């Protein structure tokens, strides 16, 4: 009634299929099916990161595909050995398998499970691939996961990239089934300004309506972006590019006269929702700096926050599958002493920017303790 | 500089020691290392769930590993056809690799991937497995997951059960390389309110210092030992356990005179700290019955809720590896309709309570309200 017959094992992306909840997320609510798409443009934003990709165009298609093209340098064509067919085919059809294991291709990445595009081959009911690499255009084309056909050579070009277009399985997303183009859009734009000099054009072919991004400000002009419809309540936002001990660290902040917290964490690119060893860096520095700036002009002893931290690290590691916090240890620690040694400089060099953003702190904490009134 | 040569495959359990963070977790902060203890008591939790375990014993031991032993009905010994080697090996080196694939061997599990303890195993230095089925006593022994020889009988018994004991490998775990035993402690004295009439025991032999956890209350008891240090308001936890639709729904839930809001929910025992479809039919039936009741009491038109939501779902789907959120959609309407039933119900046989607790919350909005004054 229970042995050994009752042990199956889930071969190529069988496992996908079954499980996709593991590898790409909520099946259900949309979220997923998005993250369909941001796999792909990742896997791009990273031929970006290296310096050879300087165009991404998604496009929304009228038969609810999307397909994503980069000028690249192409997916692999050649034939694996081990494997005994195209590189290509193997990054379609196999689970950790990629480029990004070590630093010999990507100095740093987004990717590095050797799985995204795989998940995506997987919960598509078709996917078309087409790669322009050492003068040859080669072309594929897969069905639920299964390639009908080996890589082959259709043409000839001097132009180098990769384009991959997917038609979703409806046998894996349900109830939000179409593509929403403000979601592709909100995270293009923030990629604009993640990568500075890279042209990301979004298409929608259902309704003719188009975007292109290429914002040149880099993460201060992603400051002013947010801080567009708040009241900023100081004018120079505070910036910083350094790259040190092995790591890149980018910040940006400034204050609004508003309530919120808003501060976007990003390893390789990668957004982490809940933050992580960068995030818990900055307030270190944050408060630390700030602290030794009251006691320093006598006064005795978070809200309206925009920032954005963005690092770039070669070897990340996250807590889960999702990358949504981060944990390499040595990140909090660079980020901590960048932050320490700037911001310092920052409120001496700007010591009216400097008062206001301690008045807006004090302001708050007044307020609360005017509710001692019970 | 970036071609076939590039692509590499991992196989067997490298691509877990290669990126623990997809599979474990946080490797620094001490959670994935926990995370190690769990994966193998859930297994065991899982043959209780399918009644075929009614005793768990886990022991810390001395030298910094870890052991779970099982009177279940032990993992398959017998050879596996396809892999060519014992069942037990191919579970503890395959990925993607089990019988919680379907429903044949446990209706109903936690576990649904087919990976926890071949992680467990990829990132042990040491792994010791003894399995009591079918009359015999077997054993093996690895090294980094790999079987320093097959799997052997070593003596007789009419027993069954299930022991192994991992010695986390430190080339992957950091900072926290210790088992601290109130963490082990708390998740399983839930367990035992989850699992009646499962005598689940805790050894430390650092310390000589013991648990034996085996209350009988269920999950009502469960959320009176929760307010036991918190004021509850009113005497009459609400409680039901319902199972229609193939869905199992087991609600209770209480309210303090604290502010906080703690709602804990569960998908085959697994904890999902960030909710999912089973919380938020939860908050649609407390709201519709909630305010039906104060309509009907004639009322005009959160703080201090206790609550355990507990439900058994054949083939649960979550967002993502972790298990933290549940998305099987059908899962909002089945909490959803059974408690606006008897949630309902409950109400109406106790007027009392009832009046009590709407008496909390108008409480709430009073105060909120009494800063108007501005
Ligand atoms: N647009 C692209 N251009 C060049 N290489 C790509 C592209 N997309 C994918 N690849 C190659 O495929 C590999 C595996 O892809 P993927 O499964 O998404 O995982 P990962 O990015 O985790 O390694 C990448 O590491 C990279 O070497
Ligand atoms: N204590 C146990 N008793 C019986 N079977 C077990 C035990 N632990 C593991 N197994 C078997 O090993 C399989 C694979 O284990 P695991 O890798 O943890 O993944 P999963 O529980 O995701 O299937 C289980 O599904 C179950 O069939
Ligand atoms: F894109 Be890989 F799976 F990190
Ligand atoms: F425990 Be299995 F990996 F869900
Ligand atoms: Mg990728
Ligand atoms: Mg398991």
């Amino acid at each position: 009634s229970y042995d050994s017959s009752s042990i199956k094992v889930l071969k190529g992306l069988d496992a996908v299929r079954k499980r996709p909840g593991m590898y790409i997320g909520d099946t259900d609510d949309g979220t997923g099916l998005h993250h369909m798409v941001f796999e792909v443009v990742d896997n791009a934003i990273d031929e970006a990161l290296a310096g050879h990709c300087k165009e991404i165009i998604v496009t929304i298609h009228a038969d609810n595909s999307v397909s994503v093209q980069d000028d690249g340098r192409g997916i692999p064509t050649g034939i694996h050995p081990e494997e005994g067919v195209s590189a290509a085919e193997v990054i379609m059809t196999v689970l950790h398998a990629g480029g990004k294991f070590d630093d010999n291709s990507y100095k740093v990445s987004g990717g590095l499970h050797g799985v995204g595009v795989s998940v995506v081959n997987a919960l598509s009911q078709k996917l078309e691939l087409v790669i322009q690499r050492e003068g040859k255009i080669h072309r594929q084309i897969y069905e639920h996961g299964v390639p009908q056909a080996p890589l082959a050579v259709t043409g000839e070009t001097e132009k180098t990239g990769t384009m991959v277009r997917f038609w979703p399985s409806l046998e894996t997303f349900t109830n939000v089934t179409e593509f929403e183009y403000e979601i592709l859009a909100k995270r293009l734009r923030e990629l604009s300004f993640l990568n500075s000099g890279v042209s990301i054009r979004l298409r929608d072919k259902r309704d003719g309506k188009e975007d292109h991004f290429h914002y040149e400000g880099g993460i201060k002009a992603f400051v002013e972006y947010l801080n567009k419809n708040k009241t900023p309540i100081h004018p120079n936002i505070f910036y910083f590019s350094t790259e040190k001990d092995g790591i890149g660290v980018e910040v940006a902040l400034q204050w609004n006269d508003g309530f919120q917290e808003n501060i976007y964490c990003f390893t390789n690119n990668i957004p982490q929702r809940d933050g992580g060893t960068h995030l818990a860096g900055f307030r270190a520095a944050m408060t630390r700096t700030l602290n030794a700036y009251m006691d320093k002009e006598g006064y005795s002893k978070r809200e309206g926050l925009i920032a954005v931290v963005s690092v770039k690290v070669p070897d990340p590691k996250f807590s889960s599958q999702t990358k949504d916090k981060l944990v390499s240890s040595e990140v909090k620690s660079a980020v901590e002493q960048q932050m320490n040694e700037l911001l310092a400089e920052y409120l001496l060099e700007n010591p009216t920017d400097a008062k206001i953003v301690v008045g807006k702190i004090i302001d708050a904490a007044r307020a609360r303790e005017a509710a001692r009134r019970a």
